[PDB]
Protein backbone atom coordinates (compact mmCIF):
# COMPACT_ATOMS: atom_id res chain seq x y z
CA UNK A 1 0.00 0.00 0.00
CA UNK A 2 2.57 2.48 0.98
CA UNK A 3 5.91 2.64 -0.01
CA UNK A 4 8.49 0.59 2.04
CA UNK A 5 12.00 2.71 2.06
CA UNK A 6 14.42 0.39 3.45
CA UNK A 7 17.34 1.87 4.29
CA UNK A 8 20.48 0.44 2.41
CA UNK A 9 24.23 1.07 3.81
CA UNK A 10 25.89 2.91 0.97
CA UNK A 11 28.19 -0.50 0.06
CA UNK A 12 31.35 -1.04 2.11
CA UNK A 13 31.48 2.47 4.20
CA UNK A 14 31.19 2.33 7.79
CA UNK A 15 31.33 4.92 10.73
CA UNK A 16 34.79 5.84 9.83
CA UNK A 17 33.32 7.05 6.51
CA UNK A 18 30.55 9.23 7.68
CA UNK A 19 32.94 10.72 10.57
CA UNK A 20 35.41 11.98 7.37
CA UNK A 21 32.20 13.91 6.04
CA UNK A 22 31.22 15.11 9.11
CA UNK A 23 34.66 16.79 9.55
CA UNK A 24 34.60 17.82 6.22
CA UNK A 25 31.18 19.46 6.99
CA UNK A 26 32.34 20.88 10.18
CA UNK A 27 35.75 22.52 8.53
CA UNK A 28 33.71 24.00 5.91
CA UNK A 29 31.18 25.79 8.58
CA UNK A 30 34.40 27.09 10.74
CA UNK A 31 35.79 28.04 7.63
CA UNK A 32 32.99 30.32 5.80
CA UNK A 33 31.78 32.51 8.61
CA UNK A 34 30.67 35.44 7.05
CA UNK A 35 27.76 33.94 5.73
CA UNK A 36 24.96 35.92 6.22
CA UNK A 37 26.48 38.94 8.22
CA UNK A 38 28.59 36.37 10.33
CA UNK A 39 25.82 34.25 11.53
CA UNK A 40 28.05 31.36 9.57
CA UNK A 41 25.83 28.11 7.36
CA UNK A 42 24.26 26.77 10.60
CA UNK A 43 21.55 27.70 10.56
CA UNK A 44 20.38 27.50 6.82
CA UNK A 45 21.82 23.99 7.52
CA UNK A 46 19.37 22.99 10.30
CA UNK A 47 16.47 24.33 8.35
CA UNK A 48 17.23 22.53 4.86
CA UNK A 49 17.25 19.30 7.26
CA UNK A 50 13.47 20.30 8.32
CA UNK A 51 12.35 21.34 4.79
CA UNK A 52 13.38 18.10 3.48
CA UNK A 53 12.00 15.79 5.66
CA UNK A 54 8.94 17.95 6.70
CA UNK A 55 7.49 16.78 3.30
CA UNK A 56 6.94 13.17 4.88
CA UNK A 57 2.95 11.71 4.63
CA UNK A 58 2.24 9.27 7.43
CA UNK A 59 -0.82 8.48 5.27
CA UNK A 60 1.40 7.03 2.10
CA UNK A 61 4.52 7.27 3.18
CA UNK A 62 5.45 9.80 0.32
CA UNK A 63 8.08 12.76 1.25
CA UNK A 64 10.56 12.40 4.06
CA UNK A 65 14.16 12.59 3.61
CA UNK A 66 14.82 9.15 2.25
CA UNK A 67 14.59 9.69 -1.60
CA UNK A 68 16.99 12.91 -1.65
CA UNK A 69 13.98 14.49 -3.79
CA UNK A 70 15.24 18.25 -2.84
CA UNK A 71 17.67 17.82 -5.56
CA UNK A 72 15.16 17.81 -8.25
CA UNK A 73 13.68 20.94 -9.85
CA UNK A 74 10.12 20.69 -8.51
CA UNK A 75 11.10 20.39 -4.77
CA UNK A 76 14.19 22.84 -5.33
CA UNK A 77 11.88 25.57 -6.44
CA UNK A 78 9.29 25.24 -4.00
CA UNK A 79 8.42 28.74 -2.80
CA UNK A 80 8.21 27.07 1.02
CA UNK A 81 12.10 26.34 0.43
CA UNK A 82 13.31 30.30 -0.55
CA UNK A 83 16.43 30.74 0.15
CA UNK A 84 17.47 26.87 0.80
CA UNK A 85 20.09 26.83 -2.19
CA UNK A 86 22.10 28.44 0.38
CA UNK A 87 22.55 25.18 2.06
CA UNK A 88 22.59 23.20 -1.02
CA UNK A 89 25.29 25.47 -2.45
CA UNK A 90 27.25 25.12 0.23
CA UNK A 91 27.07 21.12 0.66
CA UNK A 92 27.93 20.94 -2.87
CA UNK A 93 31.58 20.50 -3.28
CA UNK A 94 31.25 17.98 0.07
CA UNK A 95 29.27 15.48 -2.06
CA UNK A 96 32.02 16.17 -5.05
CA UNK A 97 34.44 15.25 -2.60
CA UNK A 98 32.80 11.99 -1.19
CA UNK A 99 30.30 11.19 -3.88
CA UNK A 100 29.24 7.92 -2.57
CA UNK A 101 26.96 9.26 0.05
CA UNK A 102 23.36 9.36 -0.77
CA UNK A 103 22.01 12.76 -0.80
CA UNK A 104 19.43 12.18 1.77
CA UNK A 105 22.21 10.81 3.94
CA UNK A 106 24.18 14.05 3.10
CA UNK A 107 21.17 16.77 3.70
CA UNK A 108 20.20 15.22 7.30
CA UNK A 109 24.25 14.83 7.93
CA UNK A 110 24.39 18.66 7.48
CA UNK A 111 21.92 19.07 9.86
CA UNK A 112 23.10 17.03 12.89
CA UNK A 113 26.68 18.73 11.88
CA UNK A 114 25.70 21.58 12.19
CA UNK A 115 23.30 21.15 15.57
CA UNK A 116 26.68 19.66 17.14
CA UNK A 117 28.89 22.27 16.13
CA UNK A 118 26.65 24.84 17.57
CA UNK A 119 27.25 23.04 20.91
CA UNK A 120 23.33 21.03 20.40
CA UNK A 121 22.96 18.05 21.93
CA UNK A 122 24.59 15.08 20.28
CA UNK A 123 22.29 13.60 17.42
CA UNK A 124 22.50 9.90 16.67
CA UNK A 125 22.19 9.89 13.01
CA UNK A 126 21.65 6.81 10.67
CA UNK A 127 23.12 5.92 7.22
CA UNK A 128 21.14 3.94 4.35
CA UNK A 129 19.09 7.36 2.91
CA UNK A 130 19.07 5.80 -0.86
CA UNK A 131 18.37 8.41 -3.98
CA UNK A 132 14.76 8.14 -5.88
CA UNK A 133 14.17 9.00 -9.27
CA UNK A 134 12.89 12.26 -10.14
CA UNK A 135 8.88 10.98 -10.31
CA UNK A 136 9.08 10.19 -6.13
CA UNK A 137 9.47 13.82 -6.07
CA UNK A 138 7.14 15.46 -3.68
CA UNK A 139 4.39 18.21 -5.01
CA UNK A 140 4.77 21.41 -3.21
CA UNK A 141 2.57 22.89 -0.48
CA UNK A 142 3.30 20.38 2.19
CA UNK A 143 5.54 22.66 4.31
CA UNK A 144 3.70 24.74 7.16
CA UNK A 145 2.67 28.34 6.15
CA UNK A 146 3.81 30.40 9.47
CA UNK A 147 0.63 32.88 9.83
CA UNK A 148 -1.89 30.66 11.35
CA UNK A 149 -2.56 29.30 15.08
CA UNK A 150 -1.50 26.27 17.54
CA UNK A 151 -4.77 24.26 15.92
CA UNK A 152 -3.23 24.70 12.83
CA UNK A 153 0.29 23.56 14.02
CA UNK A 154 -0.64 20.39 15.87
CA UNK A 155 -2.72 19.44 13.26
CA UNK A 156 0.15 19.74 10.87
CA UNK A 157 2.91 17.65 13.27
CA UNK A 158 0.43 15.28 13.24
CA UNK A 159 1.15 14.52 9.69
CA UNK A 160 4.13 14.10 10.80
CA UNK A 161 3.27 11.84 13.71
CA UNK A 162 5.11 14.53 16.37
CA UNK A 163 3.34 14.64 19.73
CA UNK A 164 2.87 18.03 21.24
CA UNK A 165 6.48 17.53 23.31
CA UNK A 166 8.08 16.80 19.73
CA UNK A 167 6.34 19.84 18.39
CA UNK A 168 7.32 22.25 21.12
CA UNK A 169 10.78 20.57 21.35
CA UNK A 170 11.86 20.72 17.62
CA UNK A 171 10.13 24.83 17.26
CA UNK A 172 13.15 25.43 19.88
CA UNK A 173 15.66 25.14 16.64
CA UNK A 174 14.30 28.66 16.27
CA UNK A 175 16.69 29.80 18.73
CA UNK A 176 18.74 29.94 14.98
CA UNK A 177 19.35 32.15 12.07
CA UNK A 178 16.53 34.38 11.84
CA UNK A 179 13.70 35.29 8.81
CA UNK A 180 14.66 37.18 5.78
CA UNK A 181 11.94 39.02 4.12
CA UNK A 182 13.28 38.35 0.39
CA UNK A 183 12.90 34.47 1.81
CA UNK A 184 9.92 34.41 3.06
CA UNK A 185 8.19 37.45 3.75
CA UNK A 186 9.71 38.02 7.50
CA UNK A 187 12.36 39.90 8.89
CA UNK A 188 14.70 39.67 11.83
CA UNK A 189 16.28 36.75 14.44
CA UNK A 190 14.74 35.33 17.27
CA UNK A 191 17.00 36.13 19.45
CA UNK A 192 20.72 37.33 20.58
CA UNK A 193 23.09 34.34 20.42
CA UNK A 194 21.69 33.45 17.06
CA UNK A 195 24.94 30.69 16.42
CA UNK A 196 24.48 28.90 19.25
CA UNK A 197 22.05 26.52 20.16
CA UNK A 198 20.58 27.05 23.86
CA UNK A 199 16.87 26.96 24.75
CA UNK A 200 16.94 31.28 24.27
CA UNK A 201 13.65 30.53 22.03
CA UNK A 202 11.98 29.71 25.04
CA UNK A 203 13.41 32.67 27.29
CA UNK A 204 12.15 35.55 24.51
CA UNK A 205 8.73 33.80 24.15
CA UNK A 206 8.20 34.02 28.06
CA UNK A 207 10.30 37.32 28.55
CA UNK A 208 9.64 39.39 25.79
CA UNK A 209 7.01 42.47 25.89
CA UNK A 210 5.84 41.51 21.91
CA UNK A 211 3.73 43.97 19.92
CA UNK A 212 1.86 42.31 16.67
CA UNK A 213 2.95 44.57 13.82
CA UNK A 214 2.76 44.41 9.92
CA UNK A 215 5.83 44.02 8.27
CA UNK A 216 7.55 45.62 4.69
CA UNK A 217 5.95 42.48 3.30
CA UNK A 218 2.79 43.39 4.90
CA UNK A 219 2.75 40.30 7.17
CA UNK A 220 1.82 40.06 11.04
CA UNK A 221 4.72 39.06 13.29
CA UNK A 222 5.31 39.67 16.37
CA UNK A 223 8.26 42.53 17.75
CA UNK A 224 9.78 43.13 20.75
CA UNK A 225 11.65 46.15 21.67
CA UNK A 226 15.05 44.14 22.08
CA UNK A 227 14.81 43.89 18.64
CA UNK A 228 13.34 40.24 18.24
CA UNK A 229 10.83 38.52 16.23
CA UNK A 230 8.54 35.54 16.85
CA UNK A 231 6.14 34.34 13.57
CA UNK A 232 2.24 33.75 14.15
CA UNK A 233 3.37 30.22 14.74
CA UNK A 234 5.65 30.69 16.89
CA UNK A 235 3.76 32.85 19.10
CA UNK A 236 0.96 30.52 19.29
CA UNK A 237 3.22 28.14 21.64
CA UNK A 238 2.00 30.45 24.50
CA UNK A 239 -1.63 30.68 23.21
CA UNK A 240 -2.18 27.12 23.45
CA UNK A 241 -2.04 25.49 27.26
CA UNK A 242 -0.41 22.36 26.23
CA UNK A 243 2.17 24.15 24.38
CA UNK A 244 2.77 26.42 27.28
CA UNK A 245 3.45 24.27 29.82
CA UNK A 246 6.28 22.43 28.01
CA UNK A 247 7.27 25.85 26.71
CA UNK A 248 8.24 26.68 30.44
CA UNK A 249 9.90 23.79 31.13
CA UNK A 250 11.91 24.18 28.10
CA UNK A 251 12.97 28.02 29.40
CA UNK A 252 13.32 26.35 32.52
CA UNK A 253 15.95 23.46 32.15
CA UNK A 254 17.72 23.23 28.77
CA UNK A 255 18.91 20.01 29.30
CA UNK A 256 15.51 18.27 29.37
CA UNK A 257 15.21 20.70 25.91
CA UNK A 258 18.66 19.14 24.59
CA UNK A 259 17.50 15.38 25.48
CA UNK A 260 14.06 16.03 24.22
CA UNK A 261 15.32 18.16 21.00
CA UNK A 262 17.77 15.34 20.18
CA UNK A 263 14.94 12.24 19.91
CA UNK A 264 12.31 14.67 18.24
CA UNK A 265 15.39 15.95 15.68
CA UNK A 266 16.36 11.91 14.76
CA UNK A 267 12.90 10.76 14.54
CA UNK A 268 11.92 13.51 12.02
CA UNK A 269 15.03 12.80 9.89
CA UNK A 270 14.12 8.89 10.26
CA UNK A 271 10.33 9.31 9.26
CA UNK A 272 9.12 6.97 6.96
CA UNK A 273 12.76 5.06 6.52
CA UNK A 274 12.71 1.13 7.37
CA UNK A 275 15.67 -0.31 9.36
CA UNK A 276 16.51 -3.72 8.97
CA UNK A 277 17.21 -5.82 11.84
CA UNK A 278 21.01 -6.31 10.65
CA UNK A 279 21.73 -2.41 9.63
CA UNK A 280 24.19 -0.57 12.00
CA UNK A 281 23.01 0.84 15.11
CA UNK A 282 22.88 4.93 14.88
CA UNK A 283 26.47 6.40 14.75
CA UNK A 284 27.10 9.20 17.32
CA UNK A 285 29.74 11.54 15.60
CA UNK A 286 32.41 13.53 17.38
CA UNK A 287 32.53 16.98 16.99
CA UNK A 288 35.96 19.19 15.42
CA UNK A 289 36.32 19.72 18.91
CA UNK A 290 36.54 16.18 20.70
CA UNK A 291 38.94 15.37 17.61
CA UNK A 292 41.62 17.84 18.66
CA UNK A 293 40.66 19.31 14.80
C1 LIG B 1 5.30 25.53 12.11
C2 LIG B 1 6.50 25.06 11.77
C3 LIG B 1 7.52 26.06 11.18
C4 LIG B 1 7.29 27.17 10.47
C5 LIG B 1 5.95 27.78 10.03
C6 LIG B 1 8.60 27.74 10.12
C7 LIG B 1 8.80 28.86 9.36
C8 LIG B 1 10.06 29.42 9.13
C9 LIG B 1 10.29 30.61 8.34
C10 LIG B 1 9.13 31.42 7.67
C11 LIG B 1 11.60 30.86 8.35
C12 LIG B 1 12.41 32.00 7.68
C13 LIG B 1 13.01 31.68 6.29
C14 LIG B 1 13.79 32.85 5.71
O1 LIG B 1 13.20 33.95 5.46
O2 LIG B 1 15.04 32.64 5.54
C15 LIG B 1 12.24 29.82 9.15
C16 LIG B 1 13.58 29.74 9.42
C17 LIG B 1 14.17 28.73 10.10
N1 LIG B 1 13.61 27.52 10.42
FE1 LIG B 1 11.58 27.33 10.76
N2 LIG B 1 9.57 26.90 10.63
C18 LIG B 1 8.97 25.87 11.28
C19 LIG B 1 9.57 24.84 11.95
C20 LIG B 1 10.93 24.62 12.03
C21 LIG B 1 11.58 23.43 12.54
C22 LIG B 1 10.85 22.18 13.10
C23 LIG B 1 12.88 23.62 12.42
C24 LIG B 1 14.08 22.69 12.77
C25 LIG B 1 13.96 21.88 13.82
C26 LIG B 1 13.10 24.94 11.83
C27 LIG B 1 14.33 25.52 11.59
C28 LIG B 1 14.53 26.78 11.12
C29 LIG B 1 15.78 27.54 11.17
C30 LIG B 1 17.07 27.05 11.85
C31 LIG B 1 15.55 28.71 10.55
C32 LIG B 1 16.55 29.89 10.34
C33 LIG B 1 17.24 29.68 8.97
C34 LIG B 1 18.17 30.81 8.56
O3 LIG B 1 18.61 31.61 9.43
O4 LIG B 1 18.39 30.79 7.32
N3 LIG B 1 11.89 25.53 11.60
N4 LIG B 1 11.27 28.95 9.60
Amino acid sequence: TPLVHVASVEKGRSYEDFQKVYNAIALKLREDDEYDNYIGYGPVLVRLAFHISGTWDKHDNTGGSYGGTYRFKKEFNDPSNAGLQNGFKFLEPIHKEFPWISSGDLFSLGGVTAVQEMQGPKIPWRCGRVDTPEDTTPDNGRLPDADKDAGYVRTFFQRLNMNDREVVALMGAHALGKTHLKNSGYEGPWGAANNVFTNEFYLNLLNEDWKLEKNDANNEQWDSKSGYMMLPTDYSLIQDPKYLSIVKEYANDQDKFFKDFSKAFEKLLENGITFPKDAPSPFIFKTLEEQGL
